[PDB]
């Protein structure tokens, strides 16, 4: 198999980890390193556990030497620290761990300019460079904090690489979704990869405090054991947290994002409309490929091109309906405002991309490089969802008079055609 890998399989067998009710063993597959059957496994069969003593979570690097430095900091970058750290320690309890570990996955934080400049006007580009900058100066900002400071701990220098380096390890290995642990790190289950074929993310590890990885479905010997990473994500997200995607166009998003300008002549009475509602100044709206719009965005966007015509709705007397009429409609012109906006962003948008949505599928029908192939699926996802709103809003155009806005909802109860309550009248005076 290979050297640093035997060695550390060895290294968990000295650790009464690995004993002989776990059915897995590590090889290599197409995914890096991966959990093997050593023999039929099935559902729920607990796969491997490891001991509390070997986790490497804020609580671990707070019990030990630069505990104490770390005592102010966010939980990750506590560990950030604590990681590259072990990783240079020779006495670590992780030495053989270390010499495991990929030094590179194919998330977008470690993309050349060339391989970025493959995903040329997507979400996901503007999405990665934002969080490569804010690690990178949250980063430096602890060098001079407490590696520096600290020379005594941190003996050798530091540089972004080993940040990203730990950050990616970070999001890319944690496991997250646990209940009282949010940033937890373990050596054996950690090679667990995804496939799409758990449907069950519903947490395949517990908590026992030991780490129990129970594999979600039945595995015959020889196969990989997997699991499912999060139902949740987009493939954009899956793009920056780990190194891939999947085909399956239910992953595309696209997320729009809205808000009531302070220099919209009525911010203020609007901006108190939004929050008594659920919504902020500004606020983030996820579009899925084939998903129905979000609830709110209609309303909020009805909101945002309000105008002066229909401001009326903007007082007192309907705060309190005020948000089931933006959620019905306000009148042809707000709605055909907002309409054209929203399909002019869509325009502007699809035209930021350097390949069409065809050159993108005839690439994905030949053989492409990790990176490359993340690049496209992603950037032929996003096209996919700029047109579906697109086309939703054209249809909106196109039924702009079907719906029943504001004044018509009034005049429905008017009662024209009544009694003749003359009758009564002069029966009354
Ligand atoms: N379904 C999948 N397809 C491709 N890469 C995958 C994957 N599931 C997991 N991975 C890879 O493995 C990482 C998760 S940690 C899993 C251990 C890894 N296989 C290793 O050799 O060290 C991801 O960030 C990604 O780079
Ligand atoms: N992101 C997954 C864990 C991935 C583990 C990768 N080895 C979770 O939230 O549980």
């Amino acid at each position: 198999l290979s050297p640093a890998v035997q060695t550390f399989w060895k290294w968990l067998q000295e650790e009464g980890v690995i004993t002989a009710k776990t059915p897995v063993k590590a090889s290599v597959v197409t995914e890096g390193l991966g959990l093997v059957a050593l023999k039929d496994i099935s559902r729920n069969d607990v796969i491997l556990q490891v001991p509390k003593r070997l986790w490497i979570n804020p609580d671990a690097v707070a019990a030990s030497e630069i505990g104490r430095v770390c005592s102010e900091l966010k939980p990750w970058l506590s560990v950030i620290l604590f990681l590259i750290r072990e990783r240079s320690r020779e006495d670590s309890v992780w030495k053989h761990y270390f010499g495991i570990l990929p030094q590179e996955t194919d998330s977008t934080i470690y993309w050349s300019e060339e391989e970025l400049q493959e995903l040329q006007g997507s979400q996901l580009l503007k999405t990665t460079v934002s969080v490569k900058e804010y690690v990178k100066n949250e980063c430096l900002k602890l060098e001079q904090e407490i590696i520096l400071p600290n020379k005594r701990l941190f003996p050798d220098p530091v540089t972004l690489d080993d940040f990203f380096w730990a950050f990616g390890i970070l999001r890319s290995r944690a496991f997250s979704r646990l209940r009282n642990e949010n940033l937890v790190v373990v050596p054996m289950a950690d090679l667990i990869n995804h496939s799409a074929g758990v449907t069950t993310e519903d947490h395949a590890y517990e908590v026992k405090y030991l780490f129990s990885l129970k594999s979600p479905l039945s595995v015959k010997a020889g196969e990989q054991v997997y699991i499912q990473y999060d139902l949740n994500k987009s493939n954009a997200e899956l793009a920056l947290d780990y190194g891939f995607i999947e085909p399956n166009e239910n992953r595309h998003a696209y997320t729009l994002t809205l808000e009531i300008s302070e220099s919209d002549p009525f911010f203020d009475d609007k901006l108190d409309v939004a929050e008594s509602n659920g919504f902020a100044q500004t606020a983030y709206f996820d579009i899925f490929y084939n998903r129905t719009l979000p609830p709110g965005l209609l309303p909020y966007l009805r909101l945002v091109a309000l105008g002066g015509t229909d401001a009326f709705l903007l007082e007192s007397l309907f705060r309190d309906t005020i948000w089931g009429h933006l959620e019905l409609s306000v009148s042809r012109d707000n709605e055909e405002l907002l309409c054209k906006a929203v399909r002019e962003a869509c325009k502007s948008a699809l035209a930021g991309y350097h390949t069409t949505i065809e050159q993108d599928r005839e690439l994905k029908e030949g053989n492409l490089d990790s990176r490359l192939a993340i690049a496209v699926g992603i950037r032929e996802g996003e096209k996919m969802v700029l047109q579906q709103i697109d086309g939703i809003f054209e249809q909106k155009e196109l039924e702009l008079d079907q719906l029943e806005y504001y004044q018509e909802r009034r005049l429905k109860d008017l009662g024209l055609c009544g009694e003749n309550g003359d009758i009564l009248e002069n029966l009354y005076f």
